């Protein structure tokens, strides 16, 4: 649904916020980060589902629950955070 939705019902706001650093990076510098480069949203989106570790830092994210179609959406809006 809204991404927001999906943020908060798949557990993303216990770990990111859209402006603020927390566990994971905030999604505003996610999005500077990975701006202007190519293949970025399909990266993010296998990321979201499957975890990373060493991306950003030591800590990992572990898998998350969502659906490839969930993973895209959240990608494409955590992008889209200017
Ligand atoms: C705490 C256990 C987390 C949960 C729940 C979510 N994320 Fe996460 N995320 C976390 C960390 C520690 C990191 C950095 C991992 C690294 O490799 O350094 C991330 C990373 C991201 C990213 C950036 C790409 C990446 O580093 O893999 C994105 C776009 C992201 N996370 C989004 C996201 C979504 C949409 C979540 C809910 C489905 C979610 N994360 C949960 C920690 C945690």
């Amino acid at each position: 649904e809204d991404p927001e939705v999906l943020a908060k019902n798949k557990g993303c706001v216990a770990c990111h916020a859209i402006d603020t650093k927390m566990v994971g990076p905030a999604y505003k510098d996610v999005a500077a980060k990975f701006a202007g480069q190519a293949g970025a949203e399909a990266e993010l989106a296998q990321r979201i589902k499957n975890g990373s570790q060493g991306v950003w830092g030591p800590i990992p994210m572990p898998p998350n629950a969502v659906s490839d179609d969930e993973a895209q959406t959240l990608a494409k809006w955590v992008l889209s955070q200017k």
